[PDB]
């Protein structure tokens, strides 16, 4: 069976990981659907609001 986002096999990696062979773990939802972590990450990042700082208008980014 295949990841719902990238439509590549679960038993293999997502498109980012094919060339350089990085680890590409799977994740599961309570709804029972499985995705490559990398794929669902792109999804969740795009769908989530970009938060701002509680105290100013700037996008919230952690200082590293
Ligand atoms: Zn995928
Ligand atoms: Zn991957
Ligand atoms: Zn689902």
């Amino acid at each position: 069976e295949n990841c719902g986002i990238c439509r590549m096999a679960f038993n293999g990696c997502c498109p980012d990981c094919k060339v350089p062979g990085d680890d590409c773990p799977l994740v599961w939802g309570q709804c029972s659907h499985c995705f490559h972590m990398h794929c669902i990450l792109k999804w969740l990042h795009a769908q989530q609001v970009q938060q701002h700082c509680p105290m100013c208008r700037q996008e919230w980014k952690f200082k590293e």
